[PDB]
C-alpha cells in the first residue's frame, strides 16, 4: 500500500473578513501545511461547486466532435495559431484520453492593450456557440471571477504565513491583467481503456500523468470524488484524499523561486483510474510585468541569492518546457 499523505483541512473563511489575529491563526495553518507536505483542503470557501460540477458535467457531454474542431489549440488545428493557451485539448481516441477546455481573463478582448500588442500569453477567449450551450459562457466567466475572489483571500493567507503584509501577492493579481487560467477537465470511463493511454513510473504505478511541479504562484483545484493525486515526500509518493467539498490547493514553482524553496512547489503525480471524473484546476497566475524581488524566510536579513524574474517570462517558458517534459496535454 501507499501511506496518506498529511493534506489538512482549513477553514479559510476568516481570509475574506477584517478579524486579523484570526487571519494569522490561518496564515500558520498555511504555513504549517506548505512545510509538510505542500498540500492543503481549502474549506468554507463560499464558492458553489456542485453547481461548477454540474455545469461543466453539462458542457462535456453535449459539446460535440465539430464544435472541439471549431475550439481547437493550435496544437490538434493548424488553422488557430493563435490559440496556443485557449480553447479545447482533444482527446485521441485509443491513445490519449484526457480532453479539456482552458479560457483564460474575460477581460483580455479585443481591444486589451496586451492583446493588441500580442504580447505572448495573452489570448481571447473561444467560446461554443450560445445556441447550442446556453449559458455556459456566462457561468464559466462568473466562475473565473468566483474563484479569482478565492485565491485572492487564499494569497492573502500565504503573505501573512510568509510575514508579509496581507497585499504582498495580492496587489499583482489584477483583474485587468491576470493570466490565470481555468481549465475544464474531463477524464473519461472507457472500457476497454486503451494501454496507450495510461503511463508507468518508475515505481510501476498506472499514471495518466507524470511527476511534475505545477507552473503557477498557487493552483486551486476542484475534482471529482474519486482518489487520484500523490505527493512526493521523503516518505516516498503518497496518495492525496479525495474531498469534492473542497479546494486543493498547492503552490508552484514561482512560489518557490520567491521564497527559495522555503515554500516548496510539491512535485504530484496523477493516478490512471477508469473514471468518468472531472478537474477544474484555476492557476493563479500574475501579470505579465509582475515582478517579486525573491527572499527568504528562513535567512535573518530574509536575503535570498536568487534573481528576479518576471511572472510573464516564468510563465511562457514553464508552459513550454511542461509540455516538453511530460507531452502536450
Ligand atoms: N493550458 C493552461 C496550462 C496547463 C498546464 C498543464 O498542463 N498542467 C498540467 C499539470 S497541473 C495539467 O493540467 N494536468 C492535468 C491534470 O493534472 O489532471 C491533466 C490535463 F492536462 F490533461 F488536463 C493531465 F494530467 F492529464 F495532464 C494555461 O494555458 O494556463
Ligand atoms: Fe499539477
Amino acid at each position: 500500500s501507499v501511506s496518506k499523505a498529511n493534506v489538512p483541512k482549513i477553514d479559510v473563511s476568516p481570509l475574506f473578513g477584517d478579524d486579523q489575529a484570526a487571519k494569522m491563526r490561518v496564515a500558520q495553518q498555511i504555513d504549517a501545511a506548505s512545510r509538510d507536505t505542500g498540500f492543503f483542503y481549502a474549506v468554507n470557501h463560499g464558492i458553489n461547486v456542485q453547481r461548477l460540477s454540474q455545469k461543466t458535467k453539462e458542457f462535456h457531454m453535449s459539446i460535440t466532435p465539430e464544435e472541439k474542431w471549431d475550439l481547437a489549440i493550435r496544437a490538434y488545428n493548424k488553422e488557430h495559431q493563435d490559440q496556443v493557451r485557449a480553447g479545447y485539448y482533444l482527446s485521441i481516441p485509443g491513445k490519449k484520453a484526457v480532453e479539456s477546455f482552458c479560457y483564460l481573463n474575460p477581460n483580455f478582448t479585443p481591444d486589451h492593450p496586451r492583446i493588441q500588442a500580442k504580447t505572448p500569453t495573452h489570448e481571447v477567449n473561444v467560446w461554443p456557440d450560445e445556441t447550442k450551450h446556453p449559458g455556459f459562457q456566462d457561468f464559466a466567466e462568473q466562475y473565473y471571477w468566483d474563484v479569482f475572489g478565492l485565491s485572492s483571500a487564499l494569497l492573502k493567507g500565504y503573505a501573512l504565513a510568509l510575514g508579509k503584509e496581507e497585499n504582498f501577492f495580492a496587489r499583482h493579481f489584477k483583474p485587468d491583467d491576470t493570466l490565470a487560467s481555468v481549465v475544464l477537465i474531463r477524464y473519461p470511463y472507457l472500457d476497454p481503456y486503451p494501454e496507450a493511454a495510461i503511463k508507468t513510473a518508475a515505481d510501476g504505478t498506472k499514471l495518466s500523468f507524470e511527476w511534475h511541479e505545477d507552473v503557477s504562484l498557487i493552483t486551486v483545484l476542484y475534482q471529482s470524488n474519486v482518489q487520484n493525486l500523490q505527493v512526493e515526500t521523503a516518505a516516498g509518493y503518497q496518495d492525496i484524499e479525495a474531498d469534492d467539498t473542497g479546494y486543493l490547493i498547492n503552490c508552484g514553482s514561482y512560489m518557490a523561486h520567491l521564497t527559495n524553496n522555503y515554500y516548496k512547489a510539491p512535485i504530484h503525480r496523477v493516478k490512471w483510474v477508469n473514471a468518468e471524473r472531472q478537474s477544474l484546476p484555476f492557476f493563479v497566475n500574475l501579470g505579465y510585468d509582475s515582478v517579486i524581488d525573491p527572499f527568504d524566510p528562513r535567512e535573518p536579513n530574509g536575503k535570498s541569492d536568487r534573481e528576479p524574474l518576471s511572472y510573464g517570462d516564468y510563465l511562457q517558458n514553464g508552459l513550454v518546457s511542461l509540455i516538453n517534459k511530460n507531452g502536450q496535454t
